[PDB]
């Protein structure tokens, strides 16, 4: 009954068995949606597409054409598709809007720890059976100060496991959750956040007024050889700034996790640290996602 | 004089010896000491009978097997290193595993940014395992609680190994190595815990029983397993979700500079403990 | 002309060939299926690769869709049911062989690489680690080295081989002027296991062939050989090897496939084999 | 009693040793002339006049400033081939199993011209291996060696090898005249895509001026062997290998090493 696109086998190993629950009948294609394969839906009600797959008119138009009836995500952000055509060919679209906040804060801690350890350089030493641990020096999060931007679920998901390892939290959001301050957070500016913080993490969305947010006036005030991890938009953070940063010494280590040759270059001479999109990549992750875009499906069926 | 010097070592001796201002001699060879009235020695190097007026001897760990027990020389060591750290590093292994991040960096730096075959779990519902109520344990108990992991311990909510086996979907042991700890992690262990299961061991080696974890690895009892060790390991780690890391625990600059310090304190000693 | 399973080289090298053939060239980087085959609509021609379907359905669907032409860019044709395209009236073509040369210098590359463990001192190199333990290689000047086969590339191959100041030994059942040129000398296999230290398979998959490489064969070999097989894997009966390899009786082994090496049927892609490859297969289509 | 031993050092020191019948893995420096109470050194352990004389108290190579030509030649070739191929590339794929091919397009040197500089024996015997290959051979030396021009090699006008090779490789000695030969000047010269490798003195390439080459792209590859981060952003960003004085590292050239050290 539903043909998924730019299928990895992650979603197939999830939609299927949600799917369990569900009783669809699924057809998975590995390859991107376009208006030349936009034929491979005949037959099918439903279609389920990743970013990458286009949504522009034509493909919708083709997508009619072949009796498609209703275009679904499985992640939140619906930029490809045109939904204005797509109201004028009445195809319902749906997505999934939030993700486990659990997960991209587990992750962002998760690359933080790695970057802090070496981690991710002991096992390219290690698998050769290298033990030697020059350069893997590492640092104590015990005492430290950890500064969050950004309070939502998952800002907040994150303080409580830095909490965990006796941190001192300050988190800039404007408006302070009362969840996060039964935690001990301590709101403060960001010049404040910037220079009193050895951590720093962002869990905030982008808007006009924060884009390039972490900026070479930003890196200046904060500390020598901090740690800077991102989980959200890339624009918080202006890479070029963040470059000389680095180069400069002001940046101990970043870590990024790219939403769809400077990276070998960083990579490689840096203790930067990038994944591709990773943050909501565990298995209860990905069920929910599978829940809520079959539910969508379901729900279709009767309003 | 210290010896089995890596930067390291060097980096945080200089810097704690400001405030003490002994005069050091390093060497980054094992164990040519005259003029010393005593010597530093990481655990590789050898303290038996037959090794110039040096004093005493001092341990920049916690172990004292390499050496001996005369001869008019005083022997102290640390017997304690941050407990955070260790456990910090413990975790950190755990989650790397966990995310696969290890492997990650490894396509990433080509920028490969494939996500097939890095998935992980969320920690936030499950149970979690610990062995040792120490310092440590303690340490990595509080950093599990802010997962929102749910405690179950042996030496909270403290249980019987077995009890704790099935229930435990993360395993990490922090304990000293005893007659009765020895592969205290056998084939029984594994094939009482939970499929996909993970463990990470900091402590000592011999808590696992190598060659049982192996099988139970192939026999796919046991998702990851993280070891920070004291071909088999290309073999391991380049065919499983194994990450050995190379007694890496507690390096790290406060822990470094906490040996140092008590390391240094030794020396300048009424008396400590030897 | 539609074409599946692109790859970016395939993609590349077909386009400045095309230069000269003016085809409309349509690319998918996908896997020819039944269900894909629709694609193919207002497409005279198909061109494929190894692991696309050719299977009966895949044709019939195709035929529906227009195809007069399918076109293979590689020399075999095992995926393709031939009869079938037979019966629907469907012409079928493909490209012989490959660079020879091109193939035959992989295999040294690949010999040269294991033998000086280059490719383990890149991983150290890359973090400007040089340490040089455990790189230690071996002259391959006055060594003995045998070729198995001694077909184009056998021989491209052996000329190599004979520039490095080697010996050399081969076994063909029907021997090759050009190669006894070189003056190699033919022998049999035993012979060739027990003197040769370095040692490169390049002949088809027979059924006489398989598994060509047994235990049996390994535990003649001299200790510390090299193995280097770009011909189809199923010449080395794998788990031999691997018992031969923790045995010690293999110093290095080198597989061309879909202290080892191991790469992804890589032979001949080389810019000068693929271009050729192009034009073989436009030229097929030209007729 | 030898210094700055690494595994292979000992292991045919000792092997070649049965003959003649006479190890520390530390450097020797003046505080570590106390453990020769006739001693075998490196190109990095310390040959200050004051550690002498603490030796008078109480190498294993041709610089002395503190081989078998067939295997530098060899390695040079080996070298060659990675990069042309880009295994090195693969295995790092590989050994994870990615099989993907893209970027590892490669070349066929036969018939392909190549270009040696220098023609000592390391020269000739690199030489005779190109011909292996197929290749088209030119060479640039002030003198001409008899070995080579019965290969059938054709000696050049070093902008004439510049020009024709898209294949070239430095065996010759730092001399006044070649410091920098391969400097702006030469690379702009030369074929786009063109390999270079150097297993001869890193002074004969202008540093900057590759980088800037290799950005610039003319250059294809370059491999170079390093006589004891930059180092990474190459090597990650480009098709650059390097290798850390490997060029001698065999059973056999170290066997030779060992006598003749023995012999001395």
């Amino acid at each position: 009954k539903l043909a998924v696109y730019s299928t990895k086998q992650y979603d197939k190993k999830y939609l299927q068995q949600v799917n369990e629950s569900f009783g669809f009948e699924l057809e998975f294609f590995d390859f991107l949606l376009t208006e030349k394969t936009a034929k491979t839906a005949n037959g099918c009600e439903a279609v389920c597409i990743f970013v990458n797959d286009d949504g522009s008119r034509p493909v919708l138009e083709e997508l009619k054409k072949h009796g498609v009836k209703y275009i679904a995500l499985r992640c939140a952000g619906f930029n490809n598709v045109d939904l204005d055509a797509a109201k004028e060919l009445g195809l319902k679209v749906v997505r999934v809007p939030a993700y486990d906040p659990e997960a991209v804060a587990e992750h962002a801690i998760g690359m933080m720890m790695t970057l802090n350890r070496r981690i991710h350089r002991a096992y390219q030493r290690t698998r050769d059976a290298n033990f030697s641990l020059e350069g893997l020096t590492g640092f104590t999060m015990y005492g430290k100060t950890a500064g969050v931007i950004g309070t939502g679920k998952i800002g907040v998901a994150m303080l409580r496991i830095l909490k965990g390892f006796g941190m001192r939290l300050l988190a800039f959001d404007p408006y302070p959750s009362a969840a996060a301050l039964e935690l001990g957070v301590e709101y403060v500016d960001l010049p404040t956040l910037f220079s009193e913080s050895d951590v720093i993490s962002l869990h905030c969305p982008l808007t006009p007024e924060n884009y390039h947010l972490l900026n070479e006036a930003a890196f200046d005030q904060m500390k020598n050889g901090v740690m800077i991890v991102n989980t959200s938009r890339g624009a918080l953070i202006d890479s070029q700034a963040a470059i000389e940063a680095l180069k400069n010494q002001k940046i101990g280590s970043l870590g990024m996790d790219v939403y769809e040759d400077v990276f070998r270059r960083l990579s490689a001479c840096h203790n930067v640290l990038f994944t591709g999109h990773q943050a909501f990549l565990t298995a209860e992750a990905l069920t929910s996602i599978s829940q809520t875009t079959l539910q969508n499906l379901s729900n279709l069926e009767k309003g």
